[PDB]
């Protein structure tokens, strides 16, 4: 494995990083700015440096800060989590040219397919169906390629509760998919990572209406809904990339991909439920969901400040059963027991959600949430 690497993010993300290299036996940097020096992942990573002050802008989105850090503590390889830098194809570019490991795609890759024009055209040209609409699903595709010529596809997520198109809760597998369009549209995303080089983790972000799927984007990164995928399939994604970054081919063929019961995720944030506005501040008591199918992902304590100057989103509550309604039915009662008290967060929309009739039958629209509300 990697010796060592240092983790580019913060919050949730950051700490499930730093899980699955504890997990590989590999070392941690923890980079953060001077308003993260009590994230819950910063005091459990093997060496921390303070790389900016709290500002993204001079901290996570430092480029040159974030390389220093790398270099002084002799990492090898840099994790940019999701958002920030994770995207940006001349940040992955300093990465390899400082001699780094980056654990993503090529630099070249992130700007095919992070400039629309460029990458429909690698999409058509792949044989992905791209939009030649009023009533869509957000449905998308995980998939895995080693940049060796070896990619799969893990089933797919449906993110169609979302508000200003932000994403509030995710699932998998996505409800009225066949075990055939899936099938379908995951060989051809399997494909395209071929023909693209792609390397890492990603996501096809599709529309689908009246049966048909129409290519969006894709996030060349990890994605916020990454563990209802690995609920699902059994393959953790992230030690996936830390394999895949140290040089390994792909260790599971696409015939070792079963899709098994159903997960949800709500994505657990520190906002004033009458406004949408955030609301920041200190944690006073905590206390984390448990029991059968019930996976807490997040950074949060009690006595944690939430602080300003990042996004709103503090945790993830995932729920897995053996069908779709074992799944909602465990959400609802590890929304009851998740307590945290001090600030204000978005559980009882969360508890509302799982709640209505049309989530529960299944297949609501892009629009939905928005309406609803």
């Amino acid at each position: 494995m990697l010796d060592k690497i240092v983790i580019a993010n913060r919050g949730e993300i950051a700490l499930r990083i730093l899980r699955a290299c504890k997990e590989l036996g590999i070392k941690t940097v923890a980079v953060h700015s001077s308003a993260d020096r009590d994230l819950k992942h910063v005091l459990l990573a093997d060496e921390t440096v303070c790389i900016g002050p709290a500002p993204s802008v001079k901290s996570y989105l430092n480029i040159p800060a974030i390389i220093s850090a790398a270099e002084i503590t002799g990492a090898v390889a840099i994790h940019p989590g999701y958002g920030f830098l994770s995207e940006n194809a001349n940040f992955a570019e300093q990465v390899e040219r400082s001699g780094f490991i980056f654990i993503g795609p090529k630099a070249e890759t992130i700007r095919l397919m992070g400039d629309k024009v460029s990458a429909i055209a690698a999409m058509k040209k792949a044989g992905v169906p791209c939009v030649p609409l009023e009533n869509p699903r957000h449905v998308e595709i995980q998939v895995l390629a080693d940049g060796q010529g070896n990619a799969i596809y893990l089933a797919e997520r449906d993110c169609s509760m979302q508000r200003r198109h932000q994403k509030v809760v995710e699932e998998a597998p996505a409800p009225g998919i066949t075990p055939e369009l899936r099938r379908y549209i995951g060989e051809r995303c399997a494909k395209a990572c071929v023909d693209i080089g792609y390397r890492g983790a990603g996501t096809f972000e599709f529309l689908f209406e009246n049966g048909e799927f129409y290519f969006i984007e894709m996030n060349t990164r990890i994605q916020v809904a990454h563990p209802v995928t690995e609920m699902i399939t059994g393959v953790d994604l992230i030690k996936e990339q830390l394999r895949i970054a140290a040089g390994q081919p792909l260790s599971i063929k696409q015939e070792e991909v079963h899709v098994r019961g159903h997960a949800v995720e709500c994505r657990i944030n520190a906002e004033d439920p009458n406004t949408f506005l955030p609301s920041p501040g200190k944690i006073t008591r905590f206390h984390a969901p448990g029991g059968f199918g019930v996976r807490w992902e997040s950074h949060i304590y009690a006595g944690y400040t939430v602080p300003p100057y990042y996004d709103s989103m503090i945790g993830k509550l995932i729920c897995y059963g053996e069908n779709r309604d074992v799944a909602i039915a465990r959400m609802k009662n590890a929304l009851q027991e998740l307590i945290i008290d001090g600030i204000k967060t978005n559980v009882d929309l969360q508890i509302r959600i799982m709640n209505d009739e049309n989530f529960q039958h299944g297949g609501t629209n892009i629009h939905y949430l928005e309406k609803k509300l």
